[PDB]
């Protein structure tokens, strides 16, 4: 069947078996071996045996320390380089560049970035041949949605970090299981190096393998695949997170009638025991993180998380918007992390958890900014850049992207739905983002329509457009996937979930934030819950409904400010249309829907009435 010894990489397996693959998934591993190069291919199993001794592995090269304080937890420290999802780096690789991103009348998008065929080919050709020269390459079967699931999709990734395979496991569902599963079916055909073939060529920063100079993170619809060199790093890396379960599955859930969103689910029940499911998108940064896995400070509530960051939602044949959280973990962000903001999260995280970039204590803890735990005397800080740091010092102890990783199923609060394939039903979408002027704690939309113009309007600071939080993550033109929202509401028999629109971040004068947050934010949860069962708590504005006088219950907070947070001015919100239009018109253009151009023109009519 060959010549010499062909394509047959099987001297080189050192975990697992070739002959054991479907035989496409054989294909994908042995082409890229042939290209890559690496010293020995480990098929990953997903066994506590295989993970431990990864660990081991890792430890004992100083690529990752154990947290001595804690069960199972461990540290990973990064090239001061390498520290995020970096947008710059990031392309989507079509025919036309027109079907990726609206082209932009100012010259530059800031929905995506397109990359042509020809000068990915080459792009490539400059990075991936011989880049696994004296690696290992890991074969890493996973499932984005519970195993099984008719929402579930699974993909292979190829890499060269234990540290992406440690991190996939605790994200994803790993292993053997899932090469069952597949069979001879069709998966995600994903590749990662970190661009450092041995011997190495520039000197290795903190024992983090990465390639800042290369750095590129490519996404091939048309070909079922994900490209990605040069960095070792969350999003970048892991790539059934973003890569896969935003931006390949926004465009496939276009195709197909679903939808792949940058949103929390969370379920949440009254004091009559009665529940119901809503999704939340906020931006990165955003707190996504905090609501999904609120504790309410409203007596006899309670929140249950389903996922933190990404959901998939398809119509069942009854016409409910169904939601599975398609990761298998949390990867949250570590600073402002505390008891205050988030105790779930801190039960959550002591135990079988991967720390990226935080700070650690001399007992052998983890620290961070916001950690709000004070430090018995005597115990000292190892900053994030591995140096002796104290609490006066310029810089944080922590990185602000410094992150957790951490199984989903430990989480006290986690959902009994998290799992269940056929997804749970969402009533109610949130949208919302960093409003410090203008905007008020809560309103819902006016219909269908005005909700996906408000998801449209998203910000993630003051200044920044994020509609739909989905801004680096679009796997196709913005304008048509607006109008693929829309177009649900011509779905025969569909149950439209309720949108609002929150903003936890509306501030006085003086910089102050107006609304406490966090487990407070119940409160508006509480009056989203009665306005689905129809609830007459609502008074009409010009933007949307707002919760009536008294409607809300703010026992315990006599001293809030419901004027300037609730209030609605018409100068501010004269400013909000040019802007709107302005942005619109320069990013979207020729593909705006007509009903988009609509409820901008009756949010300014309803405006001009005040
Ligand atoms: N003022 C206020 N800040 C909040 C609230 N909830 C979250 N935050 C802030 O949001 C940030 C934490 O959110 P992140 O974990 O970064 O957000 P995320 O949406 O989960 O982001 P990704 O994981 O990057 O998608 C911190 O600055 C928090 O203080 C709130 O109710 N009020
Ligand atoms: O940036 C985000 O929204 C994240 O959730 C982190 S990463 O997975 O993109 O690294
Ligand atoms: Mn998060
Ligand atoms: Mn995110
Ligand atoms: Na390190």
């Amino acid at each position: 069947p060959q010549l010499h010894n062909g394509l047959d990489f099987s001297a080189k397996v050192i975990q697992g078996s070739l002959d054991s693959l479907p035989q496409e998934v054989r294909k994908f591993v042995e082409g890229n071996a042939q290209l890559c190069q690496p010293e020995y291919i480990h098929i990953c199993d997903g066994s506590e045996e295989e993970y431990g001794r990864l660990l081991a592995h890792m430890q004992e090269e100083g690529v990752i320390r154990k947290l001595k304080k804690y069960d199972n937890c461990w540290l990973a420290l990064t090239d001061p380089r390498d520290v995020a999802r970096i947008e710059s780096k990031t392309v989507i690789i079509t025919q036309e560049q027109r079907d990726t991103v609206p082209i932009p009348k100012s010259g530059q998008s800031q929905l995506g970035r397109w990359m042509s065929e020809e000068d990915f080919e080459k792009a490539f050709n400059a990075r991936f041949p011989g880049c696994m020269k004296g690696r290992t390459m890991y074969v890493i079967p996973f499932s984005m949605g519970p195993l099984g699931s008719p929402l579930a999709k699974i993909g292979i990734e190829l890499t060269d970090s234990p540290y992406v395979v440690a991190s996939m496991r605790i994200m994803t569902r790993m292993g053997t299981s899932v090469l069952e599963a597949l069979g001879d079916g069709e998966f995600i055909k994903c590749l990662h190096s970190v661009g450092c073939p041995l011997p190495l060529k520039k000197p290795l920063v903190n024992n983090w393998a990465c390639n800042p100079e290369l750095t590129l993170i490519a996404h091939l619809p048309d070909r079922r695949e994900i490209i990605s060199f040069g960095s070792g790093y969350g999003g970048n890396s892991l790539l059934g997170k973003k890569c896969f379960a935003l931006r390949i599955a926004s465009r496939l859930a276009k195709e197909e009638g679903w939808l792949a969103e940058h949103m929390l689910i969370l379920g949440i029940t009254n004091p009559e025991g009665k529940k119901k499911y809503l999704a939340a998108a906020f931006p990165s940064a955003c707190g996504k993180t905090n609501l999904a896995m609120m504790n309410p400070t409203l007596p006899g509530w309670k929140v249950e998380c389903v996922g933190d960051d990404i959901a998939w939602m398809k119509f069942d044949a009854q016409g409910n918007l169904r939601a599975i959280n398609p990761e298998n973990g949390f990867f949250g962000v570590a600073p402002g992390t505390s008891v205050k903001t988030n105790p779930n999260a801190i039960k959550t995280i002591q135990k079988n958890t991967i720390f990226t970039n935080v700070a650690e204590t001399s007992d052998g803890g983890v620290y961070w900014e916001g950690i709000d735990e004070p430090l018995a005397p005597g115990v000292t800080i190892t900053s994030w850049k591995n140096k002796e740091w104290r609490p006066q010092d310029e810089e944080p102890c922590a990185h602000p992207n410094s992150r957790f990783c951490t199984p989903a199923s430990q989480c006290p609060i986690i959902d009994p739905a998290w799992e269940s394939p056929e997804g749970v039903p969402i009533e109610g979408i949130i949208f919302g983002g960093r409003r410090p002027a203008g905007v008020p704690l809560v309103y819902e939309a006016l219909s269908w329509q005005h909700g996906v113009f408000v998801g449209a309007a998203m910000r993630s600071e003051g200044i920044m457009h994020d509609p739909f939080a989905m801004r680096p993550f679009f796997g196709y033109n913005f304008g048509k996937y607006l109008a693929h929202w829309l177009s649900m509401a011509h779905r025969p028999a569909a149950k439209l979930p309720k949108i609002f629109h929150v903003n936890w971040f509306r501030k006085d004068k003086n910089g102050k934030f107006l609304w406490p947050g966090f487990g407070e934010n119940s409160r508006v949860l509480e009056w989203m819950f009665g306005r689905i069962e129809g609830e007459d708590s609502a008074k009409l504005t010009p933007i949307g409904y707002v919760p009536k006088e008294d409607a809300l219950n703010l026992k315990g907070l006599g001293d809030v400010n419901v004027e300037e947070l609730f209030g609605i001015s018409k100068e501010f919100w004269e400013k909000e249309v040019e802007e709107i239009d302005k942005y619109l018109e320069d990013q979207v253009n020729a593909d705006l829907p007509y009903e988009i151009e609509r409820e901008l023109r009756a949010l300014k009519q309803r405006i001009s009435q005040m």
